[PDB]
């Protein structure tokens, strides 16, 4: 006999776990009526725009309670490591630094993401993606965020669209007369850190996905500013529905599903393999970025139902710009997810590089430490990222040199958000320092480029080159964009590409500025025993 | 509140595809009413209609094909480009498309995940129990139709079972604007839903030297496992890994074909028909062609350029198989609207073999075969054991506790496939196989214990079973993908449940054929067929 089954049946559909706080005067924005025998709700559109403008808001200056909790904890374990406390404790500092709603937590305000969930008899008048873009727009424009969506103009031309948009905006159709949200501010570096695996039958046993577990984990590495929150899920009807799935536990939306299986082939969490997945992330010694316990701070795991012929996998995380607000709006109005307001209740050597020296100098300096020294810097920075790199190989195919500026100071991969008025500089933290890996070799070879300072692990082909060229990659902290431009960043100016918006080439003054050395120019890197 | 400028990703010159051909259900004006209310106009629509949408949609794609499917098979056909091989896959596929088109037997035995793609209007009222009549209508069609029962519930991580009826389904329902419901369903197959790929790339990759090498790098890696001439669809660009894979999905079912072919600076989507040819040369040049060496490695091609984070790019890249099934459909105040598919694809057809007894000792089949080279067409006669994942794991997991290689295992040729339920009064229901590289981790322990020496399924496989049949002098054949109904009703003559019953089409089964055809992919040399065009 027929038996429907939902393949996700939440405890908690609604979200009743979660605290929220009302619009003041937002019930103006609703009426509920009865229509042919059944209760319905008006909303005025208007109200998606104040709820999307207050919700990529909030969500850059306030964190959750189990984010900011793993920061504590990785601060008061004793099995933490030195450098997991290091981290821990400066990310918890940027925290009170964002509280303050003038800076972001990261200079990557990221891709405004909306789920959306109509009922049935909630009724808009039907604009609900222009009122939500519109709510975003004033996000985005009216605060110090940063506009980081690439808009294609044909296939390779590309240019920022100013604005931060098109967002992502996915509405459902669902029973009721409500109107329920989950709001993500998603930075491109942890979206990056979305995997897919084509897998098979053969991976269904426990010890083949065990071992898979260990081997996929490693492959996050320390590129999109750990401790992680890392979700795991196996099995799903389609590609897309498992990396949607992954997407969704990482932001823990799915924490109230139900913990077995059955015949309906209803989807459950697996706390098991959760300790599972945190004993791998331990164990690894990956850490909170730069060697410890901490490299996640929890882990979700998904089981889905599957063709039997088909077992997609989706691995991803959360990183350290941990942002995601859940939303509704009823008949009694708009009501917002209440994120932390104080972090600071979860709070409980290195050497001196002078950058204002000839870069040759800096480099003997920095030749005379191992990897995994801690550094302080003082002096100027260029600043370059992905387009103006590639702008500046194409220069160098057609025969023109390696500019000037890529040869007289240390390259910080970096696109800062916008200055607060009367500030020195917005959130200003480093890029993802892998997806410049392929243009080392080659300006190092052209006389440039032979220190740079980003965040993450990177390839071999870079700690080749440094050991041939003599060259050192330095490993800032990734997430206190905030922090570093309060107390490090002095000064900023734009040096060329204008056009290419936070991707210009920036020549910024620091002081302070901390960093680790993870490739030394002798063949070393700093991350090549947890991430071999 | 004077420089914002909505604009939204997809923008199709024709949203509700009026380019498709459409057929009204009779009568179906019955299940709707127009309204109005708060001065706006509403549509009630009785929640059974879903149900019978979704029932005959998931029975009219079992058995037809688009226009578009059928032209490409033709032109396999017809052009003097095409390998004799790509001549005779492509007739294969269109005579069993004349079979599927009979009614009774569906076009292949995968009948698929059921997906259903709706779009739910702000002002379409249908109860809101959309979920459990459609799953109602998909459930009459796999029901009481010879379908298949392909879904695989998990009732802890590792311990599995059928749930019996093709259930759950992938049911997206969207909210927008409107009063109508408007629908694309897909009847995706296992294998071609594996050929979904996601890539984290750079701004690096977006050079066309560079994405000419990366298309031409991934577009191997698809090989044959999912019954090409592919439909292959490549995003670049999307605002998270979930949308890129979604949009590859519908740009593989020619749902965005109508999308804008220039970019603007508000980022909107576009197809790009300059890469589309791109990507149709890299496919015609690779000379993988339809599954044995040609030209017709793709029927056509999409590509859709996405925005991104300037610190992004996501690239999907999909195929839609030899069972390429969608229809779309909408609800209307008229009624119920639903894509007429081909119902006549004998049109698209125009105006050398080894016999391989195997009613013999296989050691005598393994004798004869290694008389002959990689590519050779051989036509099997006599018995096949069937067996595909769960049966080949759970004899792994039987010998790793010290059991014996089952003897059934080791006396006939092993067939890599799961049956379609049996119509009335036929010896069996679809049939086709299932592909080879999922079962790539047994056969050289199988082949150790004197069996598995001899294995018949579809696609590729690993250097480890090339390695394994030339140790052990076994034998690779590569039959087509894809005609499951034409094999059915022309070359399985018997078949009877051996082993597992409980594993429903994923049992042991002993089968016997006629005229079976296939190809030597892997022979007892160390040759592989496919070695040079997916090196
Ligand atoms: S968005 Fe996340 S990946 Fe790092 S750069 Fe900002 S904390
Ligand atoms: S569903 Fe498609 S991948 Fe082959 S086995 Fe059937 S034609
Ligand atoms: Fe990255
Ligand atoms: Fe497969």
């Amino acid at each position: 006999d027929f038996h429907f089954s939902a393949i996700f049946q939440p405890t908690d559909p609604h979200h009743h776990q979660t605290e929220f706080a009302k619009v003041e005067g937002s019930e103006k924005y609703v009426e509920e009526v009865e229509v042919f025998g059944r209760q319905a709700l008006k909303v005025n559109p208007e109200a998606l725009t104040i709820l999307a403008h207050r919700a990529f808001s909030d969500v850059h200056h306030f964190f959750r309670k189990d984010h900011l909790e793993g920061w504590r904890r990785a601060i008061e374990d004793p099995e933490a490591s030195d450098n997991d406390r290091y981290v821990a404790t400066t990310l918890l500092k940027n925290a009170c630094i964002a509280a303050g709603r003038v800076l972001p937590s990261c200079q990557d305000t990221g891709t405004a993401i909306v789920l959306g969930k109509r009922g049935e008899l909630c009724w808009t008048g039907g604009e609900d993606e222009k009122y939500l873009s519109k709510g975003i727009w004033n996000a985005y424009r009216y605060h110090n965020l940063r506009y980081s969506q690439t808009a294609a103009l044909d296939m390779f031309k590309e240019c920022n669209t100013g604005d931060n948009l098109p967002a992502q905006l996915d509405l459902l159709a669902v029973p009721g007369s409500d109107y329920e949200f989950l709001f993500i501010a998603k930075g491109g570096g942890s979206a990056n850190k979305a995997y897919l695996y084509q897998e098979t039958k053969a991976l269904l046993n426990p010890k083949s996905l065990r071992a898979f577990i260990e081997e996929k984990l490693k492959t996050l590495g320390t590129a999109a500013c750990p401790p992680y929150h890392i979700a795991l899920v196996i099995g799903g009807t389609s590609a897309e529905m498992t990396m949607k799935t992954v997407k969704l536990a990482s932001c823990r939306y799915y924490d109230s599903l139900p913990t077995t299986g059955d015949k309906y082939g209803r989807a459950f969490r697996d706390p098991e393999w959760e300790k599972i997945v945190m004993e791998v992330a331990q164990k690894s010694g990956i850490g909170a970025q730069f060697g410890g316990k901490y490299f996640a701070h929890q882990a979700r795991v998904i089981r889905l139902p599957r063709h039997g012929a088909s077992c997609p996998v989706g691995l991803a995380v959360s990183c350290s710009a941990d942002r995601q607000i859940l939303a509704h709006i009823n008949k009694s109005g708009i009501y917002i997810e209440q994120l932390e307001q104080n972090p600071a209740q979860y709070l409980p050597t290195s050497v001196k590089v002078d950058l204002k020296r000839p870069i040759d100098k800096v480099r003997q300096q920095l030749s005379q430490y191992p990897v995994g020294t801690r550094v302080m810097l003082n002096g100027t920075l260029i600043v370059a990222r992905d387009i103006a790199h590639a702008k500046i190989k194409e220069m160098m195919d057609n025969g023109e040199p390696l500019p000037e500026y890529m040869k007289t100071s240390p390259i910080y991969y970096a696109g800062p958000a916008k200055t607060p008025e009367g500030y020195a500089s917005g959130s200003f933290g480093p890029t993802t320092a892998g997806r410049m890996d392929s243009y080392v070799d080659l300006f190092q070879s052209h006389g440039g480029s032979y220190i740079t300072l980003a965040k993450g692990n990177r390839s071999k082909q870079v700690t080749d080159a440094c050991k041939k060229h003599g060259g050192f990659y330095l490993g800032s902290i990734g997430g206190p964009a905030a922090i570093l431009a309060k107390d490090s960043i002095k000064q900023v100016t734009c040096l060329a590409f204008p056009e290419l918006g936070m991707e210009a080439v920036w020549k910024i003054e620091v002081e302070d500025f901390p960093a680790f050395i993870v490739v030394d120019d002798k063949g070393n890197d700093m991350y090549s025993k947890t991430l071999a």
